[PDB]
């Protein structure tokens, strides 16, 4: 019988050397098989398929720690949610803007390139070595891989409209923050003051201002006595700060800010642009590129840089 040799992996970068039957097809021989995202369950093999690497699901023993060290999840799905992504991610492309590596718009992915924008402009270092190599290839252009990786972490499909609020907290929940802390100190008149201390992904993020700077002068919130208790941040220990809120008219100054996210539309359904702050203020959208010396729009996301910050109040 006249047969083949191809690679099948669950990392690409651990391959095993199979043999296939020309007459099985690979759902019958390996069950669920992608060729880089295309789906090849039900097709037989062909005689341009030697030597060439297809992904497979960990079956054994052997391939769920494989697939473990590498995407550092047990979820027997993500292998055919990545390679379904990577099917759409492949046909993408992904201009250079503003040195930035983002994405021409395809299958409403605003918040994949005004999140992809965002993760090169802010110091984070990822643990699964399957972010940290597509993450690399990303800057470089080839960020393919990457943005398939994001969909499948995320549980999102292709076409699917998305949060990036949402989409960093699940990336930041695979980064390296656990050296982040930050203190807080809430204030009320009637039943006191305490303090409470947030480390993790918790130091990183907060919803409710946007302005970094009214978050260290107070913002106003309520309480279980019924007053309106003041919240200040007392020390903050971030290469970086996530300040969001619901996406109301803000204004953008240049130098007090290292990028902000645009949410032009209702909830659950709007359009999502890019904001960084370089020579000037420059607005991406894609592959659309705007500068301007002043902005003033619907913001939502507002990021910051820090290194180490302590009240002095
Ligand atoms: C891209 C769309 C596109 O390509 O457009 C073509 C021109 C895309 O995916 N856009 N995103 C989108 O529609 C948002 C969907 C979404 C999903 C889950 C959870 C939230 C949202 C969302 O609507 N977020 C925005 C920022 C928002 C608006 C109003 C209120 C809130 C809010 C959050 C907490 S309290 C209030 C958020
Ligand atoms: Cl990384
Ligand atoms: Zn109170």
């Amino acid at each position: 019988v006249r047969t083949i040799k191809v690679f099948t992996t669950v990392d690409n970068i651990n391959l095993h050397t199979q043999v296939v039957d020309m007459s099985m097809t690979y759902g019958q021989q390996f069950g669920p098989t992608y060729l880089d995202g295309a789906d090849v369950t039900k097709i037989k093999p062909h005689n341009s398929h030697e030597g060439k690497t297809f992904y497979v699901l960990p079956n054994d023993d052997t391939l769920r720690v494989e697939a473990f060290e590498y995407y550092h999840t047990t979820d027997p799905s993500f292998l055919g949610r990545y390679m379904s992504a990577l099917n759409h991610t492949k046909k993408w492309k992904y201009p250079q803007v503003n040195g930035l590596t983002s994405i021409k718009w395809a299958d409403n992915n605003c918040y994949l390139a005004t999140a992809l924008l965002t993760l090169q402009q802010i110091e984070l270092k990822f643990n699964p070595p399957a972010l940290q190599d597509a993450y690399y290839r990303a800057r470089a252009g080839e960020a393919a891989n990457f943005c398939a990786l994001i969909l499948a972490y995320c549980n999102k499909t292709v076409g699917e409209l998305g949060d990036v609020r949402e989409t960093m907290s699940y990336l930041f929940q695979h980064a390296n923050l656990d050296s982040c802390k930050r203190v807080l100190n809430v204030v009320c008149k009637t039943c006191g003051q305490q303090q409470t201390t947030l480390k993790g992904v918790e130091a990183v993020m907060y919803m409710g201002t946007l302005s970094y700077e009214q978050f260290k002068k107070g913002v106003q919130i309520p309480c279980t006595c019924g007053k309106q208790a003041t919240k200040y941040l007392v020390q903050q220990e971030s290469p970086f700060v996530m300040m969001s809120a619901p996406p109301a008219q803000y204004e953008l100054k240049h130098g007090t800010f290292t990028c902000a996210s645009e949410y032009t539309g209702n909830y659950q359904c709007g359009h999502y642009k890019h904001i960084t702050s370089k020579e000037t203020l420059y607005c991406i959208d894609g592959a659309l590129l705007t500068k301007s010396s002043e902005y003033k729009g619907p913001i939502t996301d507002v990021f910051y840089k820090e290194n180490s910050y302590t009240t002095t109040i």
